[PDB]
């Protein structure tokens, strides 16, 4: 009972068998310059930065070419916007880009050692500088005659207000590659989720390193250095994902909440392709559905970065497998693709073919499920009472397991709390106690998707 049909996958086709020689095992990084600002705004970018061939693309100079004013972003206007505003910290060990050492630097190792505490917005920028003093001294000192870094993390700009010229800039971007649009998957979940459909801010200094991931649900990550420093990219097609996983299984470090940093013999060793790359301030980096990727600063810089949906066919199919795959491994998804999936049918337009069939497949299966529980629960004399549901009303989820609760909810009081049926049960044993509550009639899901058509 999957909500995605194999027969439709848009999954381009690799072989893992097949060798690869050496120069194939560095592919050259996808890149693009703008001449004129008309450029950001063709089909041809979105078909590139999208295509599931290019699993990541820079944008070179792309501030230049809008003239966004990455001033903004900068850390004295940053302290000016909001001095006490928190900051996650990192404690790091500073190291070379492609790699990761053990304590005495006999072994290079998967596991990432990084640690967490919170400071202010204002006191991390006295560490950014003094930082870059103790640094500048030590290079002058010589031209006369373990080192433990912090790094500034996932800084939240959500904030309209305070963020507001910030923000603004923003809207000089594309539109799939805007915080909100209507051809953005995220600008349709109906709440808001930091870091994806809002704008996340990192303060670096030289060797602060995001480990390896890939973004939540798969989605796609827009990311622009503030500069002045150089960030190093490193990221592999998502063809691949599953073999990286096995090595931090065999080193010990859970794949999708665990800090690793890979190690780039082992890849090649495996006949895994990687994609090196530096950023520059103002370059833009696009990372392609479920990308996997790390990132280390080379210099003293900002960051800002969130995710986009892109209503494409590629993009839907991996959020879609994602979201199951996090259910089996009993991960929340932070993004509810079933309640995703009737939003967007129901507000949006989709030409593409491709992507059409795979949100009706998905409607379809939400439907014979939501029938399906109707009937056992009408045959148990269960009563279902009809909840409409409110304007700008967000998705559910299980109290207990965390899985999306769709349609159907089962409430208890403490006040009032959502399960699924499952968690319902197993904590009484005739769900007595418990009120079902129905969100849509089979009427109006059925109308909704035969209302569903490809556009033109
Ligand atoms: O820039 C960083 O440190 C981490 N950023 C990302 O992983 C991203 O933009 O998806
Ligand atoms: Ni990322
Ligand atoms: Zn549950």
């Amino acid at each position: 009972e999957s909500y995605l049909s194999p027969a439709q996958s848009v999954k381009p086709k690799i072989n893992t068998e097949e060798k690869l020689p050496r120069e194939k095992l560095n592919p050259p990084t996808p890149s693009i310059y703008l001449e004129s600002k008309r450029d950001a705004f063709s089909p041809v970018l979105l078909q590139f930065c999208t295509d599931p061939r290019n699993p990541i693309t820079v944008i070179r100079g792309l501030a230049g070419s809008l003239r966004l004013n990455l001033g903004l972003f900068s850390t004295k206007t940053l302290v000016e916007a909001s001095g006490e505003h928190t900051v996650e910290v990192r404690t790091q060990v500073q190291q070379p880009s492609d790699e990761n050492w053990d304590l005495t630097g006999t072994r290079q190792i998967w596991p990432c050692e990084s640690s967490r505490s919170h400071t202010t917005i204002a006191k991390y920028a006295q560490y950014q500088a003094s930082s870059f003093q103790e640094s500048l001294q030590e290079e002058l000192e010589v031209l006369f005659q373990h080192h433990i870094i912090k790094f500034g993390t996932n800084i939240d700009l959500s904030d309209a207000k305070r963020w507001k010229p910030q923000l603004q800039e923003l809207l000089k971007l594309p539109a799939f590659m805007r915080v909100t649009s209507t051809g953005n998957m995220l600008s349709h979940v109906g709440h808001t989720i930091l870091g994806m459909n809002t704008v996340q801010l990192y303060m670096k200094v030289p060797g602060s390193r995001t480990p390896g991931h890939q973004e939540n649900n798969n989605f796609c990550s827009v990311n622009i250095n503030i500069g002045p420093g150089d960030c190093e990219w490193f990221a592999v097609h998502e063809h691949y994902w599953e073999t990286i996983s096995a090595f931090c299984d065999r080193h010990g470090v859970d794949y999708l909440t665990g800090s690793w940093w890979p190690i780039l013999d082992d890849l090649y060793a495996s006949n895994i392709p990687v994609y090196r790359f530096v950023q520059r301030p103002g370059d833009l980096v696009w990372i392609n559905a479920g990308t996997v990727h790390w990132v280390q600063a080379t210099g003293w810089c900002n960051n800002i970065a969130w995710n986009v949906g892109p209503l494409t066919a590629y993009q839907y199919q991996l959020a879609l497998e994602r979201y199951e795959w996090n259910e089996v491994k009993n991960v929340k998804s932070i993004v509810p693709m079933i309640h995703v999936s009737w939003n967007v049918a129901r507000t949006v337009k989709i030409s593409d073919p491709d992507l059409f069939k795979m949100i009706k497949f998905c409607l379809l299966q939400s439907m014979k499920h939501c029938q399906v529980q109707r009937e056992s629960l009408v045959r148990a004399g269960k009563k279902i009472a009809y909840q409409g549901r409110v304007k700008d009303e967000p998705a559910y989820y299980c109290n207990e397991c965390d899985v999306e609760v769709f349609n159907i909810l089962f409430v208890t009081s403490e006040t009032y709390l959502v399960h699924c049926e499952g968690c319902a049960r197993r904590r009484s044993a005739g769900l007595q106690g418990v009120v079902v509550l129905e969100q849509y009639r089979t009427e109006e899901l059925a109308q909704a998707y035969d209302a569903f058509t490809l556009a033109p």
